[PDB]
């Protein structure tokens, strides 16, 4: 039988709204990850969409049908068992221009991704182009692209909007990038996206050794597939780990961690708690490591864990040595254009006094620019951030006609 274990390798689905990124994880998965009403009424899913699948391949068959995602050949005719490969997750990243804080929320743990393009829409909207660009940034650069919807467009047509995405590609990182087309509604060629997936995103090196580090997802940002227990010794906290392991019994703390506020005077005062149980999906684990969103079950009560009070950014082991900062020093790029927004924007410089937004890890905090100096800047921000390694990027984005838009980014200095 096909084992059970954890995901290895976290793959976002991304592009712009309404061009099919959850019907795409559905169709890979069987899991649709968002609710139907609320999309509905909100006119948008606002949190991220997570969702876990195998992958094996039918040794007998012929590719790209040879790849299944349940472990049976029946699909490409034959009556062997598929060989297992791996347990991959998606992190489905909302596309709506006012969730650009979120999308860049959820890059922070895709070891590769997924660009959604519809076939029936002019590439490439701005959203196609944002998220792209982000990705280029934070260097998720195992990249497929996608042109989806094939079902409602002609020959030509496909063709037609092949050619402008392969002219938007030429002379990038993303140049040798696949075009896979694809029906994700009705499930047509959805096998060579699977052979894509192994051939383009494959699961990246973990160096075991390092500092355990998990940036955290609160439970109320992210639709989760169902569960049957949530755990009984105390609050969960979950998140992505991006280095090291965790065991059961470990020491931990989450950072920033509580909001405390003392004679005028606030500040954030580390939680420490202690690994109960690991969980991904409905399975129990002994240790976590990086790929798929676990459950830590702590010995914390679930009004803390859930509390607005708990700022609670990162996990560590409890004797990491992790600043916490209320002022950051960044050296920054800025992007020539704003490329996220509908009219052609050239990005104004820094200046101080003006209000940024900052995503470090899987956080968002707002600050002020204290000073500016050539290409570096400092920042007073509204809360403080766990700077876990002196290698961090962080993207900055700007309030620009009533929606935050992407306009750089830069390395906290510590
Ligand atoms: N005709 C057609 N419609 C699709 C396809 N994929 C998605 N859709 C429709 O496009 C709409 C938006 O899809 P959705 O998955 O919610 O997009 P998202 O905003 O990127 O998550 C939904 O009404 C889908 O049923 C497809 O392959 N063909
Ligand atoms: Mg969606
Ligand atoms: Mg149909
Ligand atoms: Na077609």
């Amino acid at each position: 039988a096909w084992p059970k274990v954890q995901p290895e390798v976290n793959i976002g689905v991304v592009g712009h709204v309404d061009h099919g990124k959850t019907t795409l994880v559905q169709a890979i998965t069987g899991i649709w990850t968002s609710k139907h009403s609320e999309e509905l009424k909100r006119g948008m899913t606002i949190k991220l969409g997570y969702a876990e699948t195998n992958i094996g391949v039918c040794e007998s068959c012929k590719k790209p049908e040879a790849y299944v995602t349940e472990p049976s050949c029946k699909s490409c005719g034959s009556d062997d068992e598929p060989k297992f490969l791996r347990r991959i997750s998606f992190i489905d990243a909302p596309g709506h221009e006012v969730l650009m804080a979120t999308m860049l929320s959820g890059a922070a743990l895709m070891d590769g991704a997924i660009l959604v393009v519809a076939a029936n829409e002019p590439f490439p909207q701005p959203q196609t182009r944002e998220h792209f660009v982000a990705l280029g940034i934070i260097g998720v650069k195992n990249l497929i692209i996608v042109q989806n919807k094939v079902d409602v467009v002609s020959k030509e047509e496909a063709l037609s909007q092949y050619r402008q995405i392969k002219q938007f590609t030429k002379g990038t990182w993303a140049e040798n990038v696949p075009i896979i087309p694809v029906s994700a509604l009705h499930k047509i060629n959805i096998d060579s996206l699977i052979e894509g997936i192994e051939e383009y995103i494959k699961t990246p090196y973990r160096d075991l050794s390092q500092k355990p580090v998990m940036l955290v997802i609160r439970s109320f940002d992210v639709n989760k597939p169902g569960t049957q227990f949530n755990e009984l010794k105390g609050g969960v906290i979950g998140g992505s780990i991006i280095q090291g392991l965790f065991k059961v019994d470990q020491e931990i703390k989450v950072l920033p961690g509580l909001r405390v506020e003392k004679q005028g005077k606030v500040s954030y005062e580390p939680i420490f708690t202690k690994i109960s149980s690991i969980r991904f999906g409905d399975e129990e684990f002994k240790e976590a490591k990086p790929g798929g969103l676990v459950a830590i079950g702590t010995y914390l009560d679930p009004s803390l864990t859930k509390a607005d009070n708990l700022l609670g950014s990162i996990i560590t082991l409890a004797d990491a040595e992790v600043p916490v900062l209320w002022n950051i020093r960044i050296k920054y790029n800025l992007l020539e254009r704003v490329v996220g927004a509908k009219e052609m924007l050239k990005v104004d410089p820094i200046r101080a006094k003006e209000t940024l937004m900052l995503s470090v890890g899987s956080s968002t905090t707002l600050g002020i620019v204290t000073s500016v100096k050539k290409d570096e800047i400092e920042v007073e921000l509204r809360r403080p951030v766990a700077v876990w390694s002196n290698n961090i990027r962080t993207v900055i984005s700007r309030q620009i006609a009533g929606r935050w838009r992407m306009i750089g980014w830069g390395l906290v200095e510590i």
